[PDB]
């Protein structure tokens, strides 16, 4: 598909067992999801964005669906007011930037 | 052209004379370029994202060239890591997501 910039580029995303709404997010190199019960290991991290820096917990090799395509990877989980779909997994549903 | 996403899609702007290099981010509703002289009025705004709230200083009307496309409007000036070219400008210059 192609989404155009009009409004936030907001879509469906799955992931354990819970569907979720996304940003599709190409300035950031990470995922990160709203805070949400994960089951397994995870690592802590420090990320920072415009206003410094908030304390996640990276969980790897996590199934996620986006817009129906198949993807698999890290993904951070803290007090982000919005889902982040970050490059990491952007590039494996193979989305560009177009103009 | 288009713009995969296993690196940052950083392009070169020219902005008050100036060549400067920038973020196409689909997740930021506006343009927060680092720190810098622009002429002309601006008014004090308030920006959030995670980590939170930044005070920036709201330009209106500013002709930025963006890898080679024309956009005029608003540029917030403001405390980034990084150039950061939002929707605002992203759609001026007919930038979309695919997939
Ligand atoms: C720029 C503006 C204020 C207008 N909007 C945003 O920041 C919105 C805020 C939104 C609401 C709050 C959650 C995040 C979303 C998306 N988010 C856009 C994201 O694409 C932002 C845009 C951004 C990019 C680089 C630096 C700062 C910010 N991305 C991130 O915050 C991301 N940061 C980066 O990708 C790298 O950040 C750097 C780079 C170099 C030095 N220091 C930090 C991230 C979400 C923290 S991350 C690392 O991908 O988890």
């Amino acid at each position: 598909p192609q989404i155009t910039l009009w409004k936030r580029p907001l879509v469906t995303i799955r992931i354990g067992g819970q569907l979720k709404e996304a940003l599709l997010d190409t300035g950031a190199d990470d995922t990160v999801l709203e805070e949400m019960n994960l089951p397994g290991k995870w690592k802590p991290k420090m990320i920072g964005g415009i206003g410094g820096f908030i304390k996640v917990r990276q969980y790897d090799q996590i199934p996620i669906e986006i817009c129906g395509h198949k993807a698999i990877g890290t993904v951070l989980v803290g007090p982000t007011p919005v889902n982040i779909i970050g490059r990491n997994l952007l590039t494996q549903i193979g989305c560009t930037l177009n103009f």
